[PDB]
């Protein structure tokens, strides 16, 4: 019973969270996952001034509202090789990564590495949170507050 979560730097408070190294988190779940991390889905305001003190990502993730890609430098595999929060306009499909802003993090880039979830609760699950330099940090507990997440 484990769920990794690999995060990133923070910029102006945002950051990315992909769930078991796939695309599988429901809009539903993602809320509930930031709320873990004392965080909030971003707003489109919050993610744009991310993006420009240097945050972008490759994956699609969910904001306030939409499901979108922060993009500083064209990738023709990123977004279509767009620049800017890319939007997501159509697909078939619900799950995706999240993104998650922390008003407490600093204003520009936090590249230090996460080393806490901090408003997890009572529960049975071994949450690993993986930083990108392969830093752990593991608790038992839970975040869903969504049976049909579950
Ligand atoms: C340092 O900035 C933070 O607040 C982060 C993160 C943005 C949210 C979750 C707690 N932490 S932490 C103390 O690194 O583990």
């Amino acid at each position: 019973n484990q769920i990794d979560l690999n995060v990133t730097c923070r910029y102006a408070g945002v950051f990315h969270v992909e769930k078991n190294g796939r695309y599988s988190i429901s809009r539903t779940e993602a809320a509930d996952l930031c709320q873990a991390f004392n965080s909030t889905l971003p707003t489109m305001d919050q993610m744009k001034l991310a993006l420009s003190k240097g945050f972008e990502t490759c994956r699609y993730g969910f904001i306030e509202g939409n499901v979108v890609i922060p993009r500083i430098h064209p990738n023709a595999i990123c977004a279509a090789n767009h620049t800017g929060v890319y939007i997501l306009v159509t697909s078939n499909t619900s799950h995706y990564d999240t993104y998650c802003f922390n008003a407490s993090a600093p204003p520009e880039e936090d590249c230090t590495s996460v080393t806490d979830l901090p408003n997890s609760f009572d529960g049975p699950v071994t949450i690993t949170i993986v930083n990108r330099d392969g830093t752990r940090y593991s608790k038992k507990g839970e975040y869903r507050t969504h049976q049909e997440d579950i």
